[PDB]
């Protein structure tokens, strides 16, 4: 029993995580085999003007308290990489995917190439983190982890002014609309996680709440139209497929289960919880709802 | 910017998790440097956890009866003693993955982070508190006994818990690493309840501090309060009561924002009478209650916005 908002177990990641300097800025690089891959930003824009006056010894590589070799450097995208003299001993199997708005990823949160904690959280449908980062945090990455190869997701570049976080996947491309330079940038409008909210819904009813069912089927078109008027992305039949094995579980159909959350939204919970929170939770997607409620080992 | 449940990274406590088998029962151990510490009811069968004797269960056993593996490779079993309600089981291979720790009791209120793990491999982690009722509230299935509650301030790892049961409610109870048990419970299957929990009152005050911090001021009023007055009112809400204690260590975060502790004490007070309005407080519409006082200095900015 109990529901938490769960993170993979970061070691993997500890393990890669080194210090760059270059000037007067300091950040933090993930180091995979003999590359360390950090923000272009710190040679901070015209970054291919930037780039060309700098040479291998201008940028400082710190691992623990061993100072890294730089034998080349090249830029993709908004990432700089940083070619080494040594490669990481403690490089873990490893892929760079992308991920989509909705899907969550774990956090190892960095200052000076020293991981100080890690959290869960996932890509808002504006393409923001609502993450937790202070200055010197760039650099820090997201992740993923099946069996035991560790998917990177995410590398932090910037906080827009609402304190909401902006970054790119580890190909140096952003989510979202945004630059890597100091200019006005805004996130846009958020909406709900719908597809989230309900996995977190078909979890309370896995803990025994269920005061919030009732006997009340819908269409997946009147959802919809229920759902655009609280700032809720539409819910596909891809997303019904995917809440399958979880409405099998507990016996409760998709469209059973929208019908609650349609009353959650209409009346509110009326000084009820569920999994100790008053707001509609939609952090957690359906694979974290099964893997939670099952106990996946890495 | 921003206020997450933050927990410590992992890595340390990965490399110390083991899986240790007594017959058909499979649980996690903590392997430090030649030691497997594990739950002592490893030895027991589903009926001997009515009324276990476990000094009885444990005179039959041997060293090669406990199986200890640490990823693909065995660990010999050498010795094995009983420390409270923890087993202690000396192997012949000291952990080379050990790092610098300490065993610390903590008291209710205080966090600390739990790398859940089923057959001595780790799962996931977060973060949690110590309830005044000494309970957790984790997140924990069959399996995952022996699963380890810590804190990595600086680069020592100080182990606080060990998981050995869910209660009724679904609440968790376990013990320190020298075996004592947080609260009134023993490691049997008989009647046992959590008592009434309480709000951590030094702890939602604390997350007052960070939202302030953070640049959110709507609750605050004009009112101060006396001590005795505050504890009064929320002792009418289930919140624990306040002590000089914690109005010494809310000192820092007092100094930082420039609300006197008994000040935000007052916009507590209201809190709890008005509700929040449609209003949240660092992206929550309950008060927060996981979060220390040391936690916040922690994770915020020593500027305040
Ligand atoms: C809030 N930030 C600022 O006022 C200055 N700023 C510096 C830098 C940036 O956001 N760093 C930071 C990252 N995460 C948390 C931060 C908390 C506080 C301060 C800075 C943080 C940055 C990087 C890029 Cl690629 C583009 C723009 C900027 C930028 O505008
Ligand atoms: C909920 N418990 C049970 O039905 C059976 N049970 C087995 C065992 C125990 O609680 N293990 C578990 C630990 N954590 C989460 C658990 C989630 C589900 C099931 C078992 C969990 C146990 C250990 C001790 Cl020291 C004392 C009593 C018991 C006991 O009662
Ligand atoms: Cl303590």
């Amino acid at each position: 029993s109990g529901f938490r908002k769960m993170a993979f177990p970061s070691g993997k990641v500890e393990g890669c995580m080194v210090q760059v300097t270059c000037g007067t800025t300091t950040l933090n690089g993930l180091w995979l085999d003999d590359v360390v891959y950090c923000p272009r930003h710190v040679i901070c824009p015209n970054y291919e003007d930037l780039l060309i006056r700098k040479s291998n010894h201008n940028f400082l590589v710190q691992a623990g308290n061993v100072q890294l070799r730089v034998i080349g450097h090249s830029m993709q995208n908004c990432v700089l990489k940083l070619k080494v003299d040594t490669a990481n001993p403690k490089t873990p199997k490893y892929k760079f995917v992308r991920i989509q708005p909705g899907q969550t990823f774990s956090v190892l949160a960095c200052y000076n190439g020293s991981p100080s904690g890690v959290y869960q959280c996932a890509m808002r449908p504006n393409f923001t983190i609502k993450g937790s980062f202070l200055n010197g945090s760039c650099g820090s990455v997201g992740f993923n982890i099946d069996y035991d190869c560790v998917s990177f997701c995410y590398m932090h570049h910037m906080e827009l002014p609402t304190g909401v976080h902006a970054g790119t996947d580890l190909e140096g491309n952003f989510y979202g609309p945004f630059v890597d330079r100091q200019t006005a940038q805004a996130a846009g409008t958020d909406t709900t996680i719908t597809v989230n909210v309900l996995a977190w819904l078909y979890a309370a009813v896995i803990n025994g709440d269920r005061w919030f069912l009732n006997r009340f089927t819908t269409t997946l078109n009147d959802f919809n139209l229920v759902a655009m008027k609280y700032n809720y992305e539409p819910l596909t039949q891809d997303h019904v497929d995917i809440l399958g094995p979880l409405s099998a579980q507990t016996g409760i159909a998709v469209l059973d289960m929208c019908a609650s959350l349609k009353e959650l939204l209409q009346n509110g919970m009326n000084g009820r919880t569920i999994l100790g929170s008053a707001l509609l939770e939609d952090e957690f997607t359906p694979f974290d709802v099964v893997r939670q409620c099952s106990g996946v080992t890495f």
